[PDB]
Formats: structure tokens, sequence, C-alpha cells
């Protein structure tokens, strides 16, 4: 179920992090398992159990059948792009020209994930990257190869996402500002803020960090956790399902008098290969792959997965884009300030999943 979903994210972020361990992360999910298991349709054996168990599904529970249908109406909730909340999903892919396929493939594709077929000619290289590109600005791509290549199709998978914050921050009270990369160093930042509202909060003890929830005019949320000076990675190293679960029944609404949010704009460009083989999804990238029920043959395996995101903060919301754009200060009461590292997760109100996950180190990055 969705509790599949939010497992593997925790798990995902990890190994990225341990990749990279003071750089800014950024990535979407539900974008990189329905891509997995968009390829695991035309899998088999050894090959089709490593990708499911490896997106967290307990087989002893459900059958591979449940997994696809379950796919299948994660895509049909997502497209909404009206409601003042827009959010949209699609599959495609891009096969060289003459290549033969299984119908019961190219059906199940179509019925279970909406997906479409490109007659693409790869053997012009530069082009045909660029084409793929852009059509996939946030997404994952799964590039396929002949046993043992070339390149004979890629799968892909995209991801708009665009809100409104319910209480909007106005440009006039945002302020150059310090943020502190560490207990000495730092860098200039428009610092956005709000004053005199009442909001979910909650004090983690245990963990030491502060956590606020800021809604977006429509069924989402944003998270946003303070871990106070040096205890990011003790904050991360207790990264479990069972903490956000915690950290949502524990929200109280109370009065601030100042909130302190900057204004940023991040994008990462993830190669997937090595965090999958720690994972478990091994035999995929070798010539044991079983991959017999796209063409009939097992001639094919997989030989690259990358996944690329972006995400723009600003005063009227939150948009998975680039950006384009008196204030007399005050200073009182009660002042949270998000003035150091912090992490972000955005979730839909009525439900236990993710849609964004994020860790801000440097702002100016």
């Amino acid at each position: 179920l969705a509790s599949a979903n939010v497992d593997f994210a925790f798990s995902l972020y990890k190994q990225l992090v341990l990749k990279a361990p003071d750089k800014n992360v950024i990535f979407s999910p539900p974008s990189i398992s329905t891509a997995l298991a968009f390829l695991s349709l035309g899998a088999h054996n050894t090959t089709l159990t490593e990708i499911l168990k490896g997106l967290k599904f307990n087989l002893t529970e459900t059958s591979e059948a449940e997994i696809h249908q379950s796919f299948q109406h994660l895509l049909r909730t997502l497209n909404q792009s009206s409601d003042e909340l827009q959010l949209s999903m699609g599959n495609a892919m891009f096969v060289k020209e003459q290549l033969s396929l299984l119908d019961r493939f190219t059906e199940d594709a179509k019925r279970l994930y909406g997906s479409e077929a490109f007659a693409t000619d790869f053997q012009d290289s530069a082009a045909a990257k660029k084409l793929i590109n852009d059509y996939v600005k946030n997404g994952t791509r799964g590039k396929i190869t002949d046993l043992i290549s070339q390149t004979m199709m890629v799968l892909v998978n995209y991801i708009f996402f665009k809100a409104k914050w319910e209480m909007p921050f106005d440009p006039q009270d945002t302020h150059q500002s310090r943020f502190y990369l560490s207990k000495k160093k730092w860098v200039m930042v428009p610092m956005m803020s709000l004053h005199h509202l009442t909001i979910p909060y909650f004090r983690d003890e245990e963990l030491s960090c502060t956590v606020v929830e800021l809604k977006y005019t429509g069924n989402a949320s944003a998270l946003f956790i303070l871990p106070d000076q040096d205890k990011m990675e003790e904050v991360e190293a207790m990264l479990l399902p069972e903490t956000l679960k915690r950290w949502r029944d524990s929200l109280e609404f109370r009065e601030i008098g100042e909130l302190y949010l900057p204004k940023f704009s991040i994008s990462r460009d993830y190669n997937l290969n090595d965090i999958l083989l720690q994972l478990g999804i091994e035999e995929a990238f070798t010539s044991k792959a079983d991959l017999s029920g796209i063409t009939g043959a097992r001639n094919l395996a997989v030989s690259q997965v990358v996944h690329k995101a972006v995400l723009d903060v600003f005063e009227e919301g939150t948009e998975a884009s680039a950006a384009t754009a008196l204030s007399a200060l005050v200073e009182t009461r009660t002042i949270v300030r998000f003035n150091r590292p912090f992490l972000m997760i955005i979730v839909p109100t009525d439900t236990q999943n993710i849609f964004f996950m994020s860790k801000v180190t440097n702002p100016k990055q």
C-alpha cells in the first residue's frame, strides 16, 4: 500500500545522503516508484522479484497483479490540474524504428500506466537525446539496451506541481539576511516573513528539532523541520516511517510573532545505478537480466537510470519549475527563524504519502 511508497522514500534518502553528506537534496519518490514498476511489467523471475521487493512491497501479502492496480489507481488520482492545486504525471516509451513488441506488453502498458509510444531514430543520437530531455523536465528515465550494445528504448515518467500558500507572504516583508552554513560561516539570502499567525506546531525534544506545517490551498501541505545547531545528522539517523506518523500526530496550533523562511530554488540530476544496487535491484543490470516480457527474447538489459528534479519556493507558493521575478522591520515576541540547514517534505493532507523530499544545506548553491 502507501506504506510501501513512504518506506521506499526514506530508504532512498539515506543512500543519497551517504553519497553526498554536505550538499542539497531534492527528489520525487512517486516518479521513481512508478517508473520502476512500469519497467517490471516486462520482467520475469528473479529480475522481477528484486524490483518489487526493492520497492518495499511484501510479496507474502500482495500479488504482482494487485501492485500494478495500485499504480494505476495512483495515476488516476494525481492528475488534477484545476482546483488551485495543480499536479500531473504521465508515462511514455521511445522505441527504435522497426522493433517488434509483444501484444500483451503494449496493451498492459496502455491500460495500466497510460503509456504512449514514439518511433525514434537513435542513430542520430545528439538530436534523439535533446528530444527526450525536452520532454522530461521533472522525472525519471530508464535506458534499455542489447544484452551484454546500442540502445533499444527508453522508458520515462514525468511530473509537474504548482500550488498556492493558504497564507501568502508579502513581497514587501522580504529582506536580505544571514544564513549560517556552519557555526561561523554564512551567506546573504532573501528572507521572507509573516507576522502574528496561528499554525500547527510541535517541539520534538527527543530528536532536538522543531516542526511546522504550512498549508496550500487544496489537499496538500508542506512540513518544515528545523534541527538545532549540529543536530541534522542525528535527525537524519531517525528519519523513518514511524517518526513521520508521530510528528503529524503531535501537531498543535500555536501563535507565533514572526516566522522567517528563505526564498530559494534548487535542482539536481541523479545517476541512480549504484544506489539501486545498494537496495537489492541487481540482476537487471547484468547479462542474467530477464526482460523477455518486452520482445519475447532475453536479449535486453537495463544500462542506466536517471532522475531529475527542480523546486521553487517563494512568496505566492511552490512550483516545480525555475524562477523569474515600505518593508519596515519589526522585532518582538516569539521568533521562529529558518536561518540554518533544514528539511522540507510535501505531503497530501489526508493520506500518508510523499510527493517531494528535500534538504537545504546551502540555498545559494
